[PDB]
């Protein structure tokens, strides 16, 4: 099996399993100019009719942080022309939105790259946005949430398809993306967060994963099976969660007595939703009010009390 | 708060949260001679009456692997004599046992160790075994499972109470254990197995975890919160998985019709229980029969066929 089919087989597999494209007609690619983006594009133009797409276009965002960005942008317009594709370029100063909004260069650009994409989508009439997220991004992300503290959501990471976003390379490993770009002799722009190990994701990618791989070289593959199991168990619990939530709220309060003899796993999913907080301690606080009567203060004036069959928000302040 | 009250309260909290001890009278301690063993022993002797324990004793296994072995065994007896405790000591040639049985060394020791402990437990009339596992073993354990492939079970790691085994320092960090020992002026044996990054556990312990704490210095406490959550979620899934295994398994079959209209999460759970295998692959091969005709060959004669309304065996 060659590098081409090794990627295309996984993309088709993903399509089967998740129905990545099932009616969408116009696709907008979150094109960065990077290998994964280039390979993402090469694969979609090769499957354009297979997916019954009417049009595939690029959308590049110039964060204006580095100097190369000016050059990265040139590559993208060129690439688009070599492909005879439509492309929308966007220029914004993260740094000047991440300063006048208290933001890390990163987070601020994320918001902006997306705003522009949502923009390009709803305005130009595209049905969805395709991203180049791949299996290693999911490994790093998942491991980050594990590090930062989390539950199933973080362990699952992002999904192959969520609302308006589609991630065709979800099953593909970075090395497979790399091998395919070389095999087909594609050109792209290098990785210049190439080792700014000061950022967690990058520390995980360059210093953690390589160690874990010294334990299990097929970590990514082994990692994928675990996510499939968890996604399902999560889906189920979240499903049961709504069952109980509604089985439980009255308007603006929660029925302690009914929720008191329900499974802990579920009580916690319910509280989490009632209060709009995922923090473990805040959850336990509110949970304690199920047996004990009284008050608990969470944060933005989120104060909850027990009437006595009920557990509500205090209206004060 | 001092290094002692710090650890003591976490043990009292684990006891309050899990009922570690609740009728046991004679505890046998899996005593390695290392810090954790030593702090475990010191905490049980101090909380003996509180837990209503009639006796606490030490069990030390000489793996015969390291050169200090003999010496350490001696320290162990002296540690016992010092606190006027019984000490049972087992010795076996792990090394050899592995070669005449096809076992690496991790497994060999493990096998003989626990075997030795269960024998003392029975021939000495002990109710349970107290191990010195701690939160950092848990964190190292769960990362090993996340690396080798796993589900909730692996992520959760060992539990505070599992059968005959007890783990009173489950909530305690290795750092707290080390401060405890210095504070109370305790003596212990050197862990000459830190090094060897060849051992995955140590590679995680020395290379992986350190990098993670540079992202979150509170990794262990944060990991614990995650475990508690995962545990109750896992409890609910297994319970719901029991109901379904009973609502669908009628004989040596599974009511496809009923099991096909239920949650994937559960299906796999039902399948896993039915076919006795747990790996993702077999379960999914078997799982397709709920939708496609045919039969499957998993292991040693483990083959299942799909009838019109039933997924039974051959
Ligand atoms: N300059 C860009 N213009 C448009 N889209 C981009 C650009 N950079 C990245 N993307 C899109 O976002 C995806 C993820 O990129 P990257 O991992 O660098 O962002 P992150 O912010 O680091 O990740 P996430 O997007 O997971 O936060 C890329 O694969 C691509 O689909
Ligand atoms: N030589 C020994 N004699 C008796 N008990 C021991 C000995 N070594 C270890 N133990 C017990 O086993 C527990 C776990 O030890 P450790 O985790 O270092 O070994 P492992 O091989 O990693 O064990 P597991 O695989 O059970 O974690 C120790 O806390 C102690 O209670
Ligand atoms: N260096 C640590 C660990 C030594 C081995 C402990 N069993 C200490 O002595 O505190």
């Amino acid at each position: 099996m060659n590098p081409e089919s090794r990627v295309i087989r996984k993309v088709l597999a993903l399509q089967n399993d998740e129905k990545i494209f099932s009616g969408e007609r116009r696709v907008l690619i979150a094109f960065s100019g990077g290998v994964d983006s280039v390979v993402l594009t090469d694969v979609l133009l090769k499957l354009k009719n297979y997916f019954s797409l009417k049009e595939v276009a690029l959308a590049h965002f110039n964060h204006m942080l580095r100097e190369s960005a000016e050059r990265d942008e040139e590559f993208c317009k060129e690439f688009a022309k070599e492909r005879n594709m439509k492309i929308f370029v966007g220029k914004e100063d993260v740094r000047a939105f991440a300063k006048e909004n208290r933001m890390s260069l990163e987070e601020a650009g994320r918001f902006l790259r997306y705003k522009f994409l949502k923009e390009i989508l709803e305005s130009e009439g595209f049905d969805c946005i395709a991203t180049a997220h791949h299996l290693n991004d999911l490994l790093e992300t998942s491991l980050l949430f594990f590090t930062r503290g989390t539950g199933l959501d973080g362990l699952i990471g992002f999904l192959p398809k969520e609302e308006v976003i589609r991630r065709p390379l979800y099953y593909v490993k970075r090395s497979e993306i790399e091998e395919y770009a070389k095999f087909k002799g594609l050109r792209w722009v290098e990785d210049e967060t190439n080792y700014e190990v000061s950022i967690p994701r990058n520390r995980i990618r360059h210093r953690v994963i390589p160690e874990l791989k010294r334990i299990n070289e097929n970590l990514e593959d082994t990692f994928l099976k675990m996510v499939k199991v968890l996604r399902a168990e999560r889906e189920f619990l979240e499903e049961e969660a709504q069952k109980l939530y509604k089985e439980v709220k009255k308007g603006n309060c929660l029925d302690v007595k009914k929720l008191k003899e329900k499974p802990l796993a579920l009580q916690r999913r319910v509280i989490r939703k009632f209060i709009g907080e995922k923090d473990y301690e805040k959850v336990e606080l509110v949970r304690s009010l199920l047996e004990k009567g009284g008050e608990v203060n969470l944060g933005k004036g989120k104060v909850l009390k027990r009437k006595e069959r009920w557990l509500c928000f205090s209206p004060e302040v």
